[PDB]
DNA sequence: GCAGAACGTCGTGAGACAGTTCCG
DNA sequence: CGGAACTGTCTCACGACGTTCTGC
């Protein structure tokens, strides 16, 4: 079972980003009495091309659960179903989990009560409540609230499985301090819900080269989960910009400029997976930018790194960035290189 | 002259299941 | 009977910026 602290932390970061912890009950037209089995799962979702990364997480989790290279729409998932695997896996992830920690504790709890709850409609209903919380915790505010417990209490009374009086508790409307696991999580989360990117900004008032290469990493999330960004922000020495809302209900945390990324990135690189290349390329740009400012020749092949980064932030089929082709044209016609 | 902050935004890349097929 | 695997998708929650807006 011995899964490494920074491997557990990364996965939790990644799960909190691109994963899902959830509970559901399945109709079972062949079960003894209670015709529902409560299903429990965690999953990791990602685009087809990044499958090796899922396959890697799989291998770390003792090769439990079922991988899927393609689920139909060029997109891949790794679902771990059942209490056998989850009672081994979740204990390892729960300490590092943040956004979905509650969901994980709930699943872990359902596991504890399931044996007894299994052939007792009273204790099954009480457990179905926990299935409700989990599905609710995965919901928005404005969304319809989970009514599995209500629909089953009605089903149990009609099927004569429960006598008076019924339960219960349901809404019945009838300097650094960035340590290994701190960085590992953040890298997990950035790999999931984050972005590492470079861009050319047109600056209509520069000495010679009228562009500046802008460098950034960002974190994106729904506004309700903003405090979690506010956490990562604090943990990174309080660098960069935060938005509680950018206008469309989704928050972001953006760290622009070599100054911050010279400090932050080296902390995340060793734990970064999906976005590690982008990270190093940014560091590389930071590394050879001083000399690149004056010389249009050194600016150009540095502008290639920008293209390369933007390329990495695309699938193979997308049209590849042409900043190098456009600036080469511009520099020739401005006589800056000939 | 320099560069970060803030604003706004296509076009997908996810989340979180519900069903349904296998399976000892 | 018991429950996990595999199929399939609807609805946003993201990404990765182009823009432009301050700030010394
Ligand atoms: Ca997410
Ligand atoms: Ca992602």
């Amino acid at each position: 079972n011995t899964l490494q602290p920074t491997e557990a932390a990364y996965i939790a970061g990644f799960l909190d980003g691109d994963g899902s912890i959830y509970a559901k009950l399945i109709p079972r037209p062949d079960y003894k009495d209670i015709k529902y089995q409560v299903s429990l799962a965690i999953s990791f979702i990602q685009r087809k091309d990044k499958f090796p990364y899922l396959q890697d997480i799989y291998d770390q989790l003792g090769k439990r659960g079922n991988l899927r290279k393609d689920r139909g729409d060029g997109i891949a998932d790794y679902t771990i179903i059942g209490s056998t695997h989850l009672s081994i896996i979740l204990p390892d992830l729960v300490p590092y989990l943040r956004i979905k920690k509650k969901q994980a504790n709930r699943i872990l709890h359902i596991i504890n009560l399931y044996p007894q709850a299994q052939k007792n409609p009273s204790k099954f209903l009480d457990l179905v409540k926990i299935v409700d919380d989990v599905q609710n915790l995965n919901k928005r505010a404005d969304e319809l609230k989970s009514t599995n417990y209500d629909r089953l209490l009605e089903e149990f009374l009609k099927a004569g499985k429960i006598e008076s009086s019924p339960t219960g508790s349901g809404s019945g409307s009838k300097k650094n301090t960035l340590q290994p696991t701190e960085a590992a999580y953040i890298a997990g989360f950035l790999d999931g819900d984050g972005s590492i990117y470079a861009k050319l900004i047109p600056r209509p008032d520069y000495k010679d080269i009228k562009y500046q290469v802008s460098l950034a990493i960002s974190f994106i999330q729904r506004k309700d989960k903003f405090p979690y960004l506010q956490d990562i922000y604090d943990q990174l020495g309080k660098r960069g910009n935060l938005r509680k809302d950018r206008g469309d209900g989704i928050a972001d945390y953006t760290i622009i400029g070599s100054t911050h990324l010279s400090i932050i990135l080296p902390d995340l690189v060793p734990y970064l997976r999906i976005k590690k290349k982008q990270a190093n390329r940014i560091l590389h740009i930071i590394n050879l930018y001083p000399q690149a400012q004056k010389n249009p020749s050194k600016f150009l092949d540095l502008v290639k790194i920008v293209d390369d980064v933007q390329n990495l932030n695309k699938r193979a089929d997308e049209l590849k960035s042409t900043n190098y082709d456009r600036l080469l044209e511009e520099f020739l016609k401005a006589g800056k290189i000939e």
